């Protein structure tokens, strides 16, 4: 079988994108799986094809190979070991082992959480070779979780469940993060993990940790700070702060339910003024078309936060979302800082980590941004 | 005397910007010299200003303070004491003691060169501050030039010339950049010195260090790699970094004077192959003309290294130019990387030094940019 794309697919995956959508596409075999691209009788890559989605060729290698499903798990061979090195001098960490097209493995994600692995296809030729991902993770896994329910994976023709692929999982597990540990539902936002590390370098009085979640920023602050005040909407997001807080035997981490929007503007009002804030909200945006709304929601929170800081505090504000794009979500935060009539100077321009790829070629591999300001 | 400004001055000014042009400012003392400005009857900074230039105000805080001129010396401790914590635990490093704008001290550079400072003034008030400027250099030096033969300099209605401000300036000296040293000519750019160390992780067979100037990056890169080959125009320069070279014990170290442009894509007819190219060009342009043209030089040169690298190899690819935005920068290298069909995925993106400071509301403040690719 072989998947035959126009010019413009063509130039796609020879400009090294590995994204084809359908509607560059000639001629493809009937059912999804492993086949090689063609633009008439050159050989342009090898891909993971489904004919029932718009997104119909996701590009794993640019060069034939003997074996379509060998270079696939060869891929995945090089992407566990490039993790490996940090997985045995820090076993206790959590990490991403494979971040889909970022390590040339579309449509498949499986993270770490000290020992017990999880697993998540959202490409259709995955479901099918489950066991044998499974197989690379033993040597470094203590067991697998496939978290399959993925509303995503329903645009592949591709069941909704959740269960085992090796040994037992627990229902739980704590995460070793740097001088902190947390706990995580077999829940965690790994690519936020060398940045919260570098929060630990802030001293200061108040401290205030905006969309925290489980208190991932809160934990690290806590070290440096008198008071810290983790806020969320969902409670039992916050409970399992205060959770992981006496964990690690922190007292000075008071949690607090409630709308950051409201929250925040009401704070400066209250004239609450703090040394530190950290912003780390969700997407806001689902589509191109929230990009506006989500743009004004980005930078009135912004807007407030700036107000909130004293006269040289620091504000460590981010976005994961690929609706925001850098040049933007930048762009926003000068906006804040603008309307605010202060001055922010850089402390730092941070991204994803390592264990979570960004590939030139292909923008969508690019989600996070981290920026640290000093306000004067 | 009071600087009066229209409403869209006062707007720039309420932003946090610290420029007002000519053409927004409404009425202004005689002659240049550090002056309050207004909208009105509000209060709005203090500046330094010159009525003979489109530049006209530039302010230098953005609250009433006393004495101006107290206000201004004062930015300037506040700017000398964020360094020294760094001066005294590395006294031989070369590091930027006030990137004017960047320290609130508009048209005022003052660079360290291990006790040797070098200022330089190009705005017309500082022009006879230089004794202060230079009083607060002494706990710290051994000497200090003042460099003023800046083309610029001429804008402002000042003399160019070049001359001791205290003590005795050498006619060179070395300075001590992390596990290597090199000489100055009381020629450094420091903006480059924590890439050139970041530098330092990379190993590998034949290393090409490209626009290498004196070697600072070869002299990093011979510690890890079998050969390093720096090249540059100016002859001069080169020499220097032969002198460098043999200055640190390193053989390893051949230069090779050549146009960059005619030099890389011959290179690659002869079939060389590279582990790790480093491109660090100069400007391309002058103006927001130039931008269209630089784009291209920008991009063939990168276009180039790429396909002058091996499966695997590192990239290092950087600008200095504030024609060059960072998106620019950024969609230039994804340009080459997409001609040269070859997939480069991100190892870091850095940008200034500590001691250069950028401003989010004053753009000008931001203009390297430094990224690392492994080409795939
Ligand atoms: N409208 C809203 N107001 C306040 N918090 C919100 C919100 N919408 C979502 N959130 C919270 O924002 C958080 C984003 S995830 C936070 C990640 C966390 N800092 C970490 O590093 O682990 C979620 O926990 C979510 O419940
Ligand atoms: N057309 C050209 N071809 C090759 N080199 C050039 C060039 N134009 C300018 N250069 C060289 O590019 C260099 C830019 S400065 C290089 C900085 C150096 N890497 C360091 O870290 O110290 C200058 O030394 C300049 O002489």
């Amino acid at each position: 079988m072989r998947i035959q794309v126009n010019a413009k697919g063509a130039a796609r995956l020879l400009s090294r994108h590995l994204w084809v959508f359908r509607r560059d596409v000639v001629s493809g075999p009937e059912t999804p799986g492993l086949y090689p691209v063609y633009w008439g009788r050159r050989f342009l890559a090898l891909a993971l094809y489904n004919p029932h989605t718009d997104l119909a060729v996701r590009a794993y290698r640019f060069a034939p190979a003997e074996d379509p499903v060998a270079a696939l798990l060869e891929n995945l061979a090089q992407a566990l070991a490039r993790r490996e090195a940090v997985l045995r001098q820090d076993p206790e960490g959590g990490y991403r082992l494979v971040h889909a097209e970022g390590d040339l493995l579309p449509g498949l994600v499986v993270d770490y959480y000290a020992g017990h692995a999880v697993v998540q296809a959202t490409a259709h030729a995955w479901e099918g070779l489950l066991p044998q991902v499974a197989e690379a993770l033993r040597p470094h896994v203590q067991s697998v979780l496939a978290k399959n329910d993925a509303r995503t994976r329903e645009l592949e023709g591709l069941p909704l469940y959740v269960r085992p692929l090796l040994g037992e999982v627990p229902e739980r597990v704590q995460v070793q993060e740097g001088r902190v540990r947390y706990l995580v539902d077999l829940g965690a936002y790994l690519d936020q993990r060398e940045n919260r590390l570098y929060m630990e370098r802030f001293r200061g009085e108040r401290a205030l940790d905006v969309f925290s979640y489980a208190g991932g920023f809160a934990l690290h602050l806590a070290l440096g700070f008198r008071e810290v005040v983790a806020v969320d909407s969902s409670a039992e997001a916050l409970r399992r702060a205060e959770e992981n807080a006496r964990l690690n035997g922190l007292g000075n981490v008071r949690v607090l339910e409630a709308n950051a929007f409201d929250l925040l503007r009401r704070l400066e009002k209250e004239g609450e003024r703090f040394d530190l804030v950290v912003l780390d909200p969700p997407a806001f945006a689902k589509g191109k078309k929230d990009v506006e709304r989500a743009y004004r929601a980005y930078k009135e929170v912004n807007l407030r936060a700036i107000k909130l800081l004293k006269e040289g505090g620091i504000l460590a504000t981010a976005s994961c979302s690929h609706h925001m794009t850098e040049p933007l979500f930048y762009a926003m935060v000068a906006e804040a800082a603008q309307d605010a009539h202060r001055l922010l100077r850089v402390v730092e321009k941070r991204g994803q980590p390592f264990d979570h790829p960004v590939l030139l070629n292909h923008p969508e591999t690019h989600y996070l941004k981290f920026a640290v300001f000093q306000v004067l």
